[PDB]
């Protein structure tokens, strides 16, 4: 079975595009294989400064994570700026980085050093940890070929150090209908407030229908997001509802309002129990630095016999 | 009241007879009445060669060079650079205000990819580094070279930067350029770069060639021999005092002695001015763990100063 390593964004608020898009995917395959995951708060660092928002992005997504089914037990699950080795290994692939490697990049291309350099900490975090799978998305790829590249360069002139990473990659519609993203602002979120629920619900574009008539629930948004919280029969006891005419858009929200609550309700209270008691999450959190700076500290030993430390 | 001054220095070549008179013996004797912080920087090295076995032990004959010449681990702080670790986070840290434009201009990458040439990640990368260095231990002064003030330049922006957008965590650091030259074999300035050079930590063997390359004129053995020309004794006035240069040039204006006596004569002057140098010297390298206790003691004492300065650091991060 192959190691498979995932950075976790700290920024923003986690939707359910991101639950039933990413997470719930790779909370199901912690049996399998012993999943790495972090919180990449280093990243973080290259589009703010303000610490204290950036400290509790990081508490709040290391809670979300959790309680949506991450398990420290089964896989290794840490804060990145807990292991400080990917720092020093940074900045001996920056030396077998060619620029043209990085200017070609696309997050860049598409401006601080910061900004530029990501890429090569990125490559740093696949590296340390062997990862021969990166699952990412489309726009995440070519950093995994560019660690791909780092590790061929260094092999070629080390000899085998680095496995090969690999990128690994059904839409969640958003409330406008368009792929739900925190970008597009049309997303429903999963840690927010019952009132802030409702609003994103509200905000659900619909069919001008009337609501006396059978409503297409195709192309209903409503619908499609209802989907991803009912069974065959749940969806067809909705269908007919839309079909049947006499009830409105207005009540499908209330219905969907219901069903995301209900979906999310344990996740929000394990979410809140870890940021009222924090030392719980800390020690969780210090838990997982402990085995990843375990295999980070042994890497690195080789390095430093290459490097000459 | 001494302000901090702080100084790395390159692992890499063979210290000789100029790095000495000229920029060493200065900087051993400025320890008692400055706060000097020295580091070998071993980080910086990784630019040039990835070649491990070289860097270790280039890092080592680098840290029992500078002890034996008289870097006194008491009186400063001495230390090997990657030993003290906070400087790569303050890297990253630095590069988030630090903007693309103040590094293309910066002339060791520049003049690089002038040439044609291709340039790591690393070369272009390393001004911000070697900023964390100056701004980690809230450096005074920087000792630096004629050309190389453009390294305090970028450390002094980024700080600016920084301290605009969370305060007081910088202080502002200055280049100091420094200050007679020292004559190489040749007659040109000593350097590595001319091959011209007499190394400190030799064999008597490559002492003897060294020297013994020093270029002369063709006056015969038994006539006067111009002083005030001549290589051997502008090299010569370095190991000796007012009597001594003076007891030397009337063997000079006396005639009788050839040029070859006075390369053997100039021999056993840099023979016996370094023998305490290189004798302390092979005993570091050779018994590797006095080496050892003493560059840690220096990196205990610059870990010290730069975890205050991470703490705040880490307060206006979130860390």
């Amino acid at each position: 079975a192959m190691r498979v390593l995932t950075g976790l964004q700290p920024s923003g608020d986690l939707h359910i595009g991101n639950y039933f898009g990413a997470i719930k995917q790779m909370v199901d395959a912690q049996e399998k294989s012993q999943m790495f995951m972090f919180i990449a708060n280093y990243h973080a660092m290259t589009s703010s400064q303000d610490g204290e928002k950036l400290k509790q992005n990081s508490l709040k997504a290391a809670a979300a994570f959790l309680s949506l089914g991450i398990d420290p037990q089964k896989s290794v699950f840490w804060l990145q700026s807990d292991v400080k080795e990917v720092m020093e290994l940074y900045w001996i692939l920056s030396q077998f980085t060619p620029m043209g490697l990085l200017e070609r990049a696309h997050s860049y291309k598409d401006a601080s050093h910061g900004l530029f350099s990501y890429p090569v900490l990125m490559a740093a975090d696949i590296l340390l940890f062997d990862t021969r799978i990166v699952p990412v998305g489309k726009d995440q790829i070519q950093h995994v070929e560019i660690a791909r590249d780092i590790a061929l360069k260094v092999n070629n002139e080390w000899g085998e150090i680095f496995t090969l990473p690999e990128a690994r990659v059904a839409v969640v519609v958003g409330t406008d209908g368009a792929k739900m993203s925190k970008s597009y602002q049309n997303t429903i979120d999963i840690f927010s407030s019952e009132k802030t629920l409702k609003k994103q619900i509200s905000s659900i574009v619909t069919d001008s229908t009337a609501l006396e008539d059978p409503k297409d629930h195709e192309n209903c948004n409503i619908f499609k997001i209802a989907k991803l919280f009912l069974d065959e029969s749940g969806q067809k006891e909705l269908q007919i509802r839309y079909e049947k005419g006499g009830e409105g858009y207005g009540h499908f929200k209330i219905y969907l309002n219901e069903l995301v609550n209900a979906y999310f309700k344990e996740a929000r209270e394990k979410y809140n129990e870890l940021l009222e008691k924090p030392s719980h999450l800390k020690e969780i959190l210090d838990f997982g630095a402990t085995k990843a700076r375990k295999i980070a500290q042994e890497k690195m030993q080789k390095i430093y016999e290459k490097i000459g430390l």
